[PDB]
């Protein structure tokens, strides 16, 4: 609970805690728990928000999205998940939530847990809210989140600008009429489809029939409004803009940044931006437009103009009349101009590229099926029935090759990772890379070029070392690997655990595009509570009993 | 020579000849021949128009393009080509010129002729100008035209709109620093590059250094100007627009059409439009913009804003100040709205899909190299040393499989062709399909959707018969095969000969994307003159003597 957080002083939170606190090492002791139940059900012939009826969806508490999780900085969030699906296991991942010393609550099935079995299986997740901002949660059972197992998280806390009104969460997502497993199967041997529509805060209008509704945000004139934008898609990467207005960024993913005003923003899959919008224009109805850049390299939609309505309180109703002008083409790249309020500093002059710090991503067209993604020569394939945590708890170091384990033994040290985007393959795509358990620093990437250009770069020390930034670089949980190029990341090994690092395009991670950082495994085993161990074993026993009875095979990586 | 073609009556030509004459069956007997010599040379370290030096080019008469051929309707055009290259053969194709009963002057090496040998080989082409309009010529020796063996043709004649000034030819082309054989090799195993620049009437500014010059077209205030726009690219498909001005289309390819006013136009590779621009606006400098649509499915350039300057005479110099608005995205599709002045009508209700009228295009990824294009199961591969005409002249009917012979014995009948774009393959691309020896009627295509959306269509007669048009449809020599769809064409078998029908993207035809329509072969042999037969045998004899001495292999289809 805050004691000095006001519109004119959003920097302030409580005694000892403000915007400048190092929230990665200091957390309020509130002693409060916010708890929730997620009852997952399987619904056939479900009428969606654009008038179209979908074959099958998978819903939490019967709605298009799960509960909006809301708690304060330092609270505990607790969620009992009850799996009432017909065949699928399930696992809920808290995306953005670092799970400091609570790896077994990460929700990564095959890594930190077995799937919760269907027909009534249950598990209670429990995690400390040690970071304030906007995050989201979703199934990690193959591509199940594409069926509806998805929701948002708002952990209140201080901010880097003053503002009057918190408008709350604003999820934007691709929307397909075809069910997730059908799309996985299709994307194994075909290039991915455009989306059927793009939902903004759960609604859109049908581009063909005119059924459905525009999302409608009411602005209070003369007021500063915080809007928490999310990209909860399975594949589409979005550019957003508000006709006749600017947006001032105050956080990126779950990291507060210094105020940065822009005309439009790129959101990769899984990215978030908290913005402040001043209602200082003529009182009217204004379009909020979703657009695509990068020449379809990171998605498109069969709805030519997805949009919502920003309405000035006290103005006429009806539709905006100004279509406005197209935003700048972001070429499927997030901005590296953001600067966190709480700084970090690392050296970059000393980096040397070596097999043990290099992650080559490659598309393999030679095997079955056609599209298999490999990192360091291997497509990930987890075993839902023998998670990496099982090996840790039984002292088994014989990890299978397909688990893509990258063991990182350094204790609380900065580690450096060069990810290479198939520079020598016939074709290369942008990928939204996401790290569990940590925010990373984005130290540099290959020069910014048009996404579909097929321009290729290999890291050259004689030109690229000088292009890296170790002085308070963008710090967050998801960033873009450039088509045909490279990305250099760093994170500190402060959190023992098995942590996935993976492309967040569902079809890609389904296709193998992941590794698993095994951070400080010796330290990890010592830190697992008897409570966490017993319950991990309980779920695994139930999953292992269930699986032989399942009528469908596993046909992808499991993630 | 005309007698009644003036600015207010452009419809008039001479006694018996006007815009409504059927130029396909009636031609002025002028008795005049216009002759040219084309001297081909190989130039290394050539300084091109944007300031960059190219490794190697191949030039006609030492310039970036060959001579502008110009003659009157009914004239004879005669060109002596002297091949002074070091190693390559050559053969010049007159694109848009139907070669009525002159198949052996078509310039299709491996089909109508052996290539002209280097180190001084020569051949004289002679053909009748039985069509008036704007066409072009280029080498057909693999992708050699990508090195500079290219130029324009203007055959003067009547028009469908009055105009005051003929501005003449305005060729727009992609421009690569790499040589054609290097691009062919590259494209065999890799997605194709964006162009380095886009030249407009032989010039452009380097977007990095600012070296070079904009094309500068001077307009006469208050006058109507005919502009003859061509796309002479190897891969790039262009949208063109002129800030604050419309363009009135008066011909498409070499076929006069009823006036059609538009804001912007799409030109496929090989396509031409004659347009009339009225200098009716305020005197100033206006940008003529080249842009890309279809989300890169049909090209892009690394020059972000290729452009020319249209200057009103007596206005200030310098650069245009108004950037304008982007045109509508043409999604890599030419317009089907144009209507020829001289009409054709064919039945569409009787069309039945069968194997013998269907041409399935497919990318085969299983062989070597990676990107191989097949039509009806086979990638074309011609024998420069034994052209199809050789089989004809010796009465040998055992045509190799690789020659992709589609024999068509019908005498002067409409024939229907359904072209299918790999609807079952993992991804599909738009293709600019070009027919030698005829203009075709465009009877229909799959529904217009976004070029990069990977939506797929298979001809369904219950839905698609109704979408066909045989009431004076578009008639021309090049049109777009939609990404993932289909195209229905028709031509009348009025021209005995061996006629290529191919994608005009150099990299694809290199890769196998062609067939060879062997039209009425019995009639073909009787109409070949003793001079044509003798000279064919002369050039083949010299080519066959030369080839064993070539230090380089043929690495592609020959086309
Ligand atoms: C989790 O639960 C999911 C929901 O039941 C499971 O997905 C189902 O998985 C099976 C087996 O992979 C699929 O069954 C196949 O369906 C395909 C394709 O059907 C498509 O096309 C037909 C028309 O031909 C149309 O009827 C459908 O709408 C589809 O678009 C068949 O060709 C196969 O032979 C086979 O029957 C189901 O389609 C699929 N359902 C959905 C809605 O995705 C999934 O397996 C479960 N996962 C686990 C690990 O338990
Ligand atoms: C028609 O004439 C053309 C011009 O002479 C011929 O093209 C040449 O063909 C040869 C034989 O294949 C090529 O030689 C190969 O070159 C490649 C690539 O070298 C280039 O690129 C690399 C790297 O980007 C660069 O380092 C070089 O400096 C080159 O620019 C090499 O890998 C091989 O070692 C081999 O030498 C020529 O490069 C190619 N030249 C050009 C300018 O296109 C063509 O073969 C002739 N065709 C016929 C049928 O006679
Ligand atoms: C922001 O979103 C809005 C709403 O989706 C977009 O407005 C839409 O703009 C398009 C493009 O101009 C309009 O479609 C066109 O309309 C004309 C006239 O009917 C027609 O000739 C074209 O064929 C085309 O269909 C559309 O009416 C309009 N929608 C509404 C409800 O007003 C807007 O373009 C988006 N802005 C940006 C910058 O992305
Ligand atoms: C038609 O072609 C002209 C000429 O290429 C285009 O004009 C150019 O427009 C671009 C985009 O606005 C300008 O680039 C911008 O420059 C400013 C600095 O002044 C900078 O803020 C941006 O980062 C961007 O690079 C460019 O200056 C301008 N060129 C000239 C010589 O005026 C025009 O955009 C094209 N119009 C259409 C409809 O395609
Ligand atoms: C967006 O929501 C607002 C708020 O509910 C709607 O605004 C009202 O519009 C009606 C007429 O349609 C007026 O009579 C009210 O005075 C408005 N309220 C306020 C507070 O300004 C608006 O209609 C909605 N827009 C759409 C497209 O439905
Ligand atoms: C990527 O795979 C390569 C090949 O297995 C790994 O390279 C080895 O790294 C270990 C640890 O440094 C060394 O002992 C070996 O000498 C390396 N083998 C070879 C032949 O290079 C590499 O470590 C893997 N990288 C990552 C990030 O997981
Ligand atoms: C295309 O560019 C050529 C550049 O040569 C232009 O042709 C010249 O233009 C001037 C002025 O109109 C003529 O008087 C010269 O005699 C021409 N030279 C040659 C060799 O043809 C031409 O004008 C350009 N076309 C347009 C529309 O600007
Ligand atoms: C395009 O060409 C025209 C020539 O037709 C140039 O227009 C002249 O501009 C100069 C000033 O630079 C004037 O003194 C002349 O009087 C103009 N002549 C006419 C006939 O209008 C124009 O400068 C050229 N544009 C560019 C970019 O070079
Ligand atoms: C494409 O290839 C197939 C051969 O697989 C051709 O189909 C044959 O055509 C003849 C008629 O000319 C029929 O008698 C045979 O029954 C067909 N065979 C099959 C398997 O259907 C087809 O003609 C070819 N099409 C074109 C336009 O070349
Ligand atoms: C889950 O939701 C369904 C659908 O409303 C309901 O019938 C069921 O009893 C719920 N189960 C539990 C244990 O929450
Ligand atoms: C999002 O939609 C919900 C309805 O579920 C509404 O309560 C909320 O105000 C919306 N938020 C915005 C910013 O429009
Ligand atoms: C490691 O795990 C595998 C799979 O369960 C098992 O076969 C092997 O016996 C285990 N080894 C140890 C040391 O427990
Ligand atoms: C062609 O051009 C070259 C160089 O310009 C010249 O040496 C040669 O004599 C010319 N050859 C002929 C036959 O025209
Ligand atoms: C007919 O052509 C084929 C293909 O070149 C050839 O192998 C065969 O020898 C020819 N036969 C005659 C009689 O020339
Ligand atoms: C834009 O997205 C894509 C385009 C082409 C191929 C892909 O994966 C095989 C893919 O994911
Ligand atoms: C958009 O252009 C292309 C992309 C990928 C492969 C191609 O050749 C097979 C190609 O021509
Ligand atoms: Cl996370
Ligand atoms: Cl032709
Ligand atoms: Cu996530
Ligand atoms: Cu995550
Ligand atoms: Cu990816
Ligand atoms: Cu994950
Ligand atoms: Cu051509
Ligand atoms: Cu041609
Ligand atoms: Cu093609
Ligand atoms: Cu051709």
């Amino acid at each position: 609970e805050p004691t000095c957080n006001t519109p004119s002083n959003r920097a302030c939170w409580s005694d000892g805690f403000d915007i400048n606190t190092d929230y990665e090492v200091s957390t309020p002791d509130t002693g409060v728990t916010q708890s929730y139940v997620f009852n997952l059900t399987e619904v056939d012939n479900w009428m969606g928000p654009d008038g179209v009826v979908k074959e099958k969806v998978m819903l939490i508490n019967g709605n298009i999205m799960g509960p909006n999780i809301v708690a304060n900085w330092g609270d505990t969030v607790e969620v009992t998940v009850i799996n009432n699906l017909v065949t699928n296991g399930t696992s809920i991942h808290w995306h953005g939530i670092h799970q400091k010393d609570t790896n077994l609550h990460d929700g990564a099935n095959g890594v930190t847990e077995c799937p919760i079995p269907p027909k009534g299986g249950q598990r209670t997740y429990r995690w400390r809210a040690r970071q304030y901002g906007t995050s989201w949660y979703h199934s990690h059972f193959s591509a199940q989140y594409g069926n509806g197992v998805v929701g948002t998280i708002q952990i209140n806390g201080p901010a880097s600008l003053p503002y009057d009104i918190d408008l709350g969460v604003f999820p934007i997502t691709d929307y397909y009429y075809r069910a997730a497993d059908d799309l996985v199967h299709f994307t194994q041997n075909n290039a991915p489809p455009f989306s059927d529509n793009v939902l903004i805060n759960g609604t859109a209008v049908n581009p063909n029939t005119g059924e459905g509704q525009y999302a409608n945000v009411t602005l209070t004139p003369g007021k500063r409004h915080r809007l928490r934008i999310l990209n909860t898609s399975t594949e589409n990467h979005f550019q957003v803009s508000l006709v006749n207005h600017t947006m001032t960024v105050i956080a990126a993913d779950m990291v507060p940044v210094n105020a940065m005003t822009v005309d439009s923003l790129f959101l990769a899959v899984g990215q978030r931006y908290d913005v402040v919008i001043d209602a200082s224009r003529a009182p009217d109805n204004y379009w909020f437009n979703v657009t695509f850049g990068g020449q379809a390299a990171c998605g498109g939609s069969l709805n030519p103009h997805p949009a919502a309505i920003f309405h000035y309180a006290g103005a006429p109703g009806g539709l905006p009349t100004d279509e406005g002008t197209p935003p700048v083409d972001h070429q499927c790249l997030d901005t590296l101009d953001v600067r966190p309020v709480v700084p970090r500093s690392v050296p970059v002059n000393s980096f040397v590229k070596r097999p043990d710090n290099t992650l080559p991503v490659a598309l393999d067209l030679t095997g079955t099926p056609l599209f298999v993604w490999k990192v360091n020569g291997s497509d990930i394939n987890v075993d839902w029935g023998k998670p990496i945590i099982d090996y840790i708890l039984t002292g088994n170091t014989s990890y299978p090759v397909s688990d893509n384990i990258v063991q990182v033994d350094a204790v609380d040290q900065w580690t450096y990772w060069l990810i290479e985007n198939d520079p020598e393959g016939p074709f290369s795509l942008p990928h939204p890379m996401h790290l569990h358990g940590h925010d990373f620093l984005v130290l540099g990437r290959s020069p910014d070029v048009p996404a579909a250009s097929q321009q290729r770069f290999v890291f050259d020390p004689a030109v690229d070392l000088a292009r890296l930034n170790g002085d308070n670089p963008p710090r967050r949980d998801t960033t873009m690997l450039p088509a045909g190029g490279w990305l250099l990341l760093a994170f500190r090994t402060d959190n023992p655990g098995a942590w996935l690092f993976h492309c967040h395009i569902a079809w890609h991670v389904s296709g193998g595009l992941s590794v698993d950082f095994l951070e400080r495994p010796a330290d990890l085993r010592q830190r697992i509570s008897q409570e966490d161990e017993d319950d991990f074993n309980r779920v695994c026993d139930e999953w292992r009993a269930y699986w032989p009875t399942n009528p469908y095979p596993k046909i992808d990586s499991g993630l």
